């Protein structure tokens, strides 16, 4: 299917990626709208992350699951590729943080638990995803939680290419140490508390401090966060990957179960 830039009628915007911008985008023949993901080769060659964007494709077109960005294709020009992304009408994750603060238990829960079921699909092919963060979860029509960019995925046992915002990496993936499926487990950690408190808990005014926090785990809750959701951060955020819990035992959690939808 050799899709060219003239199959499509462009629109706004979307969003802000590193290598260029996603728009929205229809396609002129069905009128079927999704998002137009453009990079720039001369960026994306120098950055020297052209296999990521390999595996993006490889991985995310491949991949099948309701809380999963499906990518449908791909084509290039002289100066651009262009993924062909499902468009993800509600916006990020990031956004609704924004606009929210911090979310209720329920909403928190939920996307816990759409995060664990797509997670769980994705390593029971041994693909790990490595680069869940906020920005990269999006909201279908029905505000169902979609995982998108598989731009830094690979098939376990990896190594690592360089960094950004450590945010939401575990101490072995920044270490440069070797890493599995735990990886995921970790982010799900943080972004449970993210959701819960309004901002990650290793969030430090420079990446060197944000390492050092990382690396000996060092975090505390605000006192609004309830004991069940404690347990459960504290369960996910350890430094010993092999301590981490299963994806199955985040979904049977009592406070999951009790709060998500
Ligand atoms: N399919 C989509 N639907 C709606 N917005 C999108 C979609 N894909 C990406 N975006 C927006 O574009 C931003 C960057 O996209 P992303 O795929 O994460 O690029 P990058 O790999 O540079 O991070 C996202 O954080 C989001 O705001
Ligand atoms: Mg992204
Ligand atoms: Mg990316």
């Amino acid at each position: 299917r050799q899709w060219a830039l003239e199959d499509f009628e462009i629109g706004r915007p979307l969003g802000k990626g590193k290598f260029g911008n996603v728009y929205l985008a229809r396609e002129k023949q069905s009128k079927f709208i999704l998002a137009l993901k453009v990079l720039f080769k001369a960026q994306l060659e120098k950055a020297g992350v052209e296999h990521q964007l390999r595996r993006e494709v490889e991985i995310q077109s491949h991949l099948r699951h309701p809380n999963i960005l499906r990518l449908y294709g791909y084509f290039h020009d002289a100066t651009r590729v262009y993924l062909i992304l499902e468009y993800a009408p509600l916006g990020t994750v990031y956004r609704e943080l924004q606009k929210l603060s911090k979310f209720d238990e329920q909403r928190t829960a939920t996307y816990i638990t759409e995060l664990a079921n797509a997670l769980s699909y994705c390593h029971s092919k041994r693909v790990i995803h490595r680069d869940i963060k906020p920005e990269n979860l999006l909201l279908g029509s029905a505000g169902e939680l979609k995982i998108a960019d598989f731009g830094w995925s690979v098939h376990a046992p990896s190594s690592r290419t360089l960094c950004g915002t450590l945010d939401y990496l575990p101490p072995e993936m920044i270490e440069g140490r070797m890493h599995d499926e735990k990886v995921d487990l970790w982010s799900l950690g943080v972004l449970c508390y993210e959701f819960l408190v309004g901002k990650p808990p290793f969030e430090a005014n420079t990446y060197q401090e944000t390492y050092k926090r990382i690396s000996r785990v060092e975090f505390t809750f605000p006192d609004f966060v309830t004991e069940g959701a404690r347990d459960l951060i504290s369960r996910l955020l350890k430094h010993n990957p092999s301590q981490r819990p299963m994806l199955r035992e985040v979904l049977e959690h009592p406070w999951i179960t009790a709060n998500s939808s």
